């Protein structure tokens, strides 16, 4: 097809973000001397499917696919890059007075933006974070895509036996009983939220995650960030339903950050 490209039309170099994302590199695309970022594969069939779901993802606050290799060994997933890094990072290093509360409200904009399109499209995220965001030029911000699943919109996965997830964006159902829907999506979308409000911190700080799942059942959820709206926390709240269903769809979420994007402009 059309994505289709010679392995040899890339020039690697090293590993970004140093190595959290496995085996993603920068890379150069010698024809058009445009930096690129590489996945690559050093399971094969997961990879594969990676690289064929990538293809159909278009939107704005969504990482672009440029091309694939996939004929022959060593494959390659090739996507744009993401000049600024993750915004967790972004977030912790920044000049809080360039990215002030009107660029935080564009930044949740943006991402659920993003969400509310997988949402339309039957796609689920499953790790919606803070790391797994992208900033570019001018606090764009476009979310991590390789892992996204089919999966229609309300429809139910349940995780393999002793898999692992990052607790504190996990959502109860998913804990308890390995589920996971566009709703636990919301979840994550909601301490993605309080990681925005708070410039980066971790998420229930000081609780080890172990103990986390407890809290959340005897009804505790965290407090309001310093100087975060009271509309937003509402909305990271209503994100933390217990009851999956309880929590508001992606198109609800991204209806009222860009009312109050564009109040907080005017
Ligand atoms: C498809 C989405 N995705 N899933 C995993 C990785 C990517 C990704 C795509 N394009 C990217 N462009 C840049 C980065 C990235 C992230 C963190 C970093 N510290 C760095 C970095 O070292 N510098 C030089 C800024 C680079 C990650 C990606």
């Amino acid at each position: 097809d059309k994505w289709e490209m010679e392995r040899t039309d890339i020039t690697m170099k090293h590993k970004l973000g140093g190595g959290q994302y496995g085996e993603v590199y920068e890379g150069v695309w010698k024809k058009y001397s445009l930096t690129v970022a590489v996945k690559t594969l050093k399971e094969v069939e997961e990879f594969l499917k990676e690289a064929a779901v990538m293809k159909e993802i278009k939107h704005p606050n969504l990482v672009q696919l440029l091309g694939v290799c996939t004929r022959e060994p060593p494959f390659y997933i090739i996507t744009e890059f993401m000049t600024y890094g993750n915004l967790l990072d972004y977030l912790r290093e920044c000049n809080r007075q360039e990215v002030s509360a009107v660029v935080l409200l564009y930044m949740a904009t943006q991402i659920s933006s993003a969400m509310e399109y997988l949402e339309k499209k039957n796609f689920i995220h499953r790790d919606l974070a803070a790391r797994n965001c992208l900033v570019g030029e001018n606090h764009l911000v476009k979310v991590a895509d390789f892992g996204l699943s089919r999966l229609m919109t309300g429809d139910t996965f349940t995780a393999h036996a002793g898999a692992k997830f990052p607790i504190k964006w996990t959502a109860p159902e998913s804990l308890a009983y390995n589920k996971f829907s566009i709703k636990s999506d919301v979840w994550a979308f909601g301490v993605l939220l309080w990681e925005i409000a708070t410039y980066g911190m971790s998420p229930y700080p000081g609780i080890d995650p172990s103990q986390v799942y407890e809290l959340l059942e005897k009804d505790y959820r965290m407090e309001r960030p310093e100087g975060c709206p009271e509309k937003v926390y509402e909305l990271m709240r209503a994100c933390w339903q217990w009851n999956p269903s309880d929590r508001p769809s992606f198109a609800e979420i991204h209806q009222a950050f860009e009312t109050m994007f564009q109040e907080s402009s005017i």
